[PDB]
């Protein structure tokens, strides 16, 4: 139900509830008042703000609590709490009463404040967050309980993924006063003309109640009126297209009317562009694109997975300065803020649900992977939240699932359909593939539009041995190309752990020089694979992980450090990506 | 035949041949003259002096060559070339003629220069070194050949050990002019009195030819004469014992005589001390010792495995400043220079042969481990070279062999006997044990006097999880103690990779703080195991290895960096080891 970015309009009062909240790890009676012994900030991951390991590794319930003043709410209005997200599960209390609930740590939801409380001076909001991951959650966790002889129970999650399980309220929480009868959803659809110069627009507006009139006023980047309709249909002559690294955004002001008066007004941006996949190519505006960019993480010192709009912008500025043009939201939906920024900057985005960890670890006879419900929900929420973004060019169903094992096809078949059935634009959906699932073994890739591969020849296979890595990477890309002559291929991950300061004359893995050598070898291969249409390094920047022997205080495959300072290899990518055009047809 | 340290005496002219030699990787006709295009230094590993990887990774023949002036050699003398060692195999040429040969990269050998060449002005010395490791060599290598389509053959060695395969002439080469009839060997034996105040000495002098008289003059540390014998027997009243960190060395001047005149004179040092193992204790001078120190490597920037006497001393100074008292020559005999220094400083030494890598990697039906010959030779050479060192308190037969697999017992049974049969002092022999070979599985430890364990709970098992590591380490030491109530236990390796500069509040492996935490947990366990009589960290200093994913530009488990700068944890060891006395009886 929370699919619309919270805006301030003359009919919608939006209040930011961020700041300091009373805070507690562990159990709490929401009928009672949390002390100010512990506090926590909203938004931010809580983990790094803890000074001890035991606290940073806490798993279970933890609470945020604040007494909040009730604004003026008129008879025809209602009041909702709107969360960008709570990680991973959340129960929301008003005055000690359970009033809403959510599962999924990376998508927004709203919670209605009971009408009977609108004439009160104050309300106490209590948020019971929970950071347990399961075989029933996304991402997938290995959950276990050990009794302490205390004998309290210690909960722990052995992540089935390579990123630290940051938890907390990572995204802005809003107190939202809006009309009872309001605009629930807006879907924007366009059919571009033969020559790509005009657009037949369809604005599909959802309401809960009867409306007399629905006026839509479209404005261009100069805020000049260029179209108006009362029937949901608009024809725009001589449009400006949304082009890679050269964005053009229209904004659709939607006003609804009952009995000759404004009931609700919302402003939704859209961009005009066409996506197609054919002949081993990714077409944007009917021209062949070459992806260059990064797998990313929402990760930063101090804030962990919490939203930092300034990091979004610093990254995006660097991306574009490098000559890059895209990135993937690995391994979970990013914040709305980041999406709106990619739109504004013309950056291509591969948008993914948190389906990472779908891989067991004899044996497995019993049904342990109960992920289907969460998966279906994740897909619905992402498409409903993100479908209007011109920057979203493709969906990902999973990252590195066990796609070579029996039962894989039948799990993904309906989920891929779901993206198609839900996306008005029917964008391509992909599946990101692990090295184990080789062309012969894999049994899922027939279902998808674009082949995405994470490959580390010269790092995990043939470690530090480029001569043989080259033969391996080339061999496999040729098998993929052959098995699917039709589909485009995108390297969604490739890189090499690199610690700033480590140096060698002898191409030594972990040194800055080896990072350069690794990418040279990789690009020499890619450039000779006709159906390979894009390359996205892992990772943009170094990032936090859990304790595992092959992680040297986090992942270090970043071109930048966690503090966003460049490694040696950045100069090299800048020379390469400024030489390859965005609209680059190889083939030729 | 090269068991005596090369000394200058009035009968023995010893010339250092070190410096610049013509040098070539690859094939060479020793009848022809190597150009001065390439040069190399003696002594040093060649690898790090190569600017390209292909050269640094070279495997096969490589040559050193120099024209050398012939000194005056009288009719009763002979001239030999004496090598501290050549790594790994060596063939020696004089004037293009093969004149001697050696296998084993860490022990000394001599090569007679043909008498017919003594009246020549010059001789050309050619050294064909070879750095191939095999299933027939020690250390054990995984050897393979791939044809290049050049089509030359690329030789490569996949080390079966965790240290970089440095090769070259690592130790001083001497041109040695000595009497035809000379002192070949001196073995020093002592029986100390009941109260440890006197010593019955037996000096066993080997000659090749008849001698009329053998006079032995013993001098104390003040060069004062305290004993003299002509019958090989000497009784010394009121001796000064060689004590841990408080060394006392006598020196035995051995003179031989034919027909009333000096034929040869040699000076051999010895120290007086008694070693015994009983009741789960290691007795030195009949008092229980507690080992504190390091596994080491002969490793240093630039020089690789080449001899650097100043590094020996800087390490030893640090060792003793820390309150430590021992170290192991892992994983190969150190230079004579280091041994003589340990004697002079009172440091205990566990002396080992290069028997590392005795572990396969289905299957194995065929006899692939042909290591027995090399093993027997290594043992003979080490005992013959090192038996007189008071600092050598124990022998190691192997490091981390597959001692849990069938056939292990029968391989080691005769090799352990060999140490006993060869060592006049019958010192303890041990075997250093890998984690796979657990008390139940292991089948070799009954053969040995002292239990040595390399254990990494909290690093390889239970990575970064101290709570569980503690239970594991304790559990296993209790099983060992139980299975062998008789034998002392020594932790010969324990530590944690640590990169200088990496820091965290949250006990994160690879950070300096975690290194400290890891050792605290380990010592808390050790202190409660009555039969554990010693602790030797891995490693003294960071060191070079080959390319393998869990090696971040070498091994970083060192308390010091490769440049010998301290990590955080050094302060901690200094507090602990200065509090534990050398003669420390736990039990109690
Ligand atoms: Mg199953
Ligand atoms: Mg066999």
């Amino acid at each position: 139900n929370a699919m619309l970015y919270p805006l301030l309009t003359k009919t919608r009062n939006t209040y930011d509830l961020g700041g300091i909240w009373n805070f507690k790890l562990g159990e709490h009676n929401p009928n009672e008042l949390l002390p100010s012994d512990e506090v926590m900030v909203i938004p931010t991951s809580f983990n790094d703000l803890m000074v001890s390991k035991e606290k940073r590794d806490y798993i279970g319930d933890f609470w945020y609590e604040k007494v909040i003043e009730v604004p003026k709410v008129s008879e025809d209005e209602e009041m909702v709490l709107r969360f960008g997200s709570v990680t991973h599960q959340a129960k929301i209390y008003v005055d000690g009463v359970l009033v809403g609930e959510h599962k999924g740590g990376f998508t927004p939801f709203e919670v209605l404040v009971p009408e009977c409380k609108y004439n009160n001076e104050k309300i106490k909001v209590s948020i019971c967050a929970n950071n347990v991951l399961d075989y029933t959650t996304l991402p997938v966790g290995n959950y276990s309980e050990i009794i302490q002889e205390d004998g309290s129970i210690k909960k722990k999650v052995r992540e089935n993924f390579d990123f630290f399980n940051y938890a907390g309220v990572h995204r802005p929480l809003k107190l939202m006063i809006r009309p009872k009868n309001h605009i629930f959803d807006i879907t924007i659809t366009s059919r571009l003309s033969d020559d790509l110069q005009s657009a037949d627009l369809h604005f599909l507006v959802e309401t809960n109640q009867k409306v007399d009139e629905v006026r839509i006023s479209v404005f261009d980047e100069d805020n000049k009126l260029v179209g108006e309709t009362k029937d949901s249909r608009l024809f725009l002559s001589d449009v400006h297209l949304w082009e890679v690294l050269n964005a053009y955004l229209y904004t659709a002001r939607v006003e609804i009317f009952v009995d000759n008066q404004l009931q609700d007004v919302y402003e939704e941006n859209f961009g005009l562009r066409e996506i197609e996949v054919t002949n081993g190519q990714f077409l944007l505006n009917r021209k062949p694109i070459y992806f260059k960019g990064f797998g990313k993480h929402e990760d930063t010192f101090i804030n962990g997975r919490g939203l930092n709009e300034a990091a979004n912008l610093m990254d995006l500025n660097l991306l574009k300065d490098m000559g890059a043009n895209s990135f993937r939201t690995s391994h979970y939906p990013y914040s709305e803020e980041m999406m709106r920024l990619a739109d504004r900057m013309g950056v291509l985005v591969i948008d993914e649900v948190p389906a990472v960890g779908l891989f067991q670890n004899d044996n497995g006879t019993w049904n342990l992977m109960q992920t289907k419900a969460a998966h279906e929900q994740a897909i619905q929420e992402l498409v409903k939240r993100d479908k209007n973004h011109p920057s979203v060019v493709m969906w990902v169903v999973a990252n590195e699932p066990a796609s070579h094992e029996a039962g894989a096809h039948d799990y993904f078949e309906p989920l891929v359909k779901l993206y198609k059935d839900l996306d008005p634009q029917k964008r391509p959906v992909t599946l990101v593939n692990i090295l184990m699932a080789t062309p012969d073994r894999d049994q899922v890739m027939d279902l998808v539009d674009v082949v995405c591969l994470n490959r580390y020849y010269g790092w995990y296979v043939d470690h530090g041995d480029l001569t043989n890595a080259e033969v391996g990477i080339r061999k496999e890309l040729l098998e993929w190309q052959d098995k699917f002559p039709d589909k485009p291929i995108i390297i969604t991950e490739y890189g090499a752990d690199t610690l700033p300061g480590l140096h060698s004359t002898w191409n030594i893995p972990y040194t800055e020089e080896f990072q350069c050598d690794f990418y040279e070898m990789s690009h020499r291969v890619f450039d000779g694979i006709p159906n390979l249409v894009g390359e996205q390094v892992w990772n943009f920047a170094d990032f936090e992980t859990n304790l595992m022997i092959l992680r040297v205080q986090g992942n270090h495959k970043g071109l930048f450090s966690r503090n966003r300072q460049p490694k040696q290899v950045v100069k090299e990518f800048k020379k390469r990506w400024m030489t390859i055009p965005h609209y680059h047809n190889k083939k030729n």
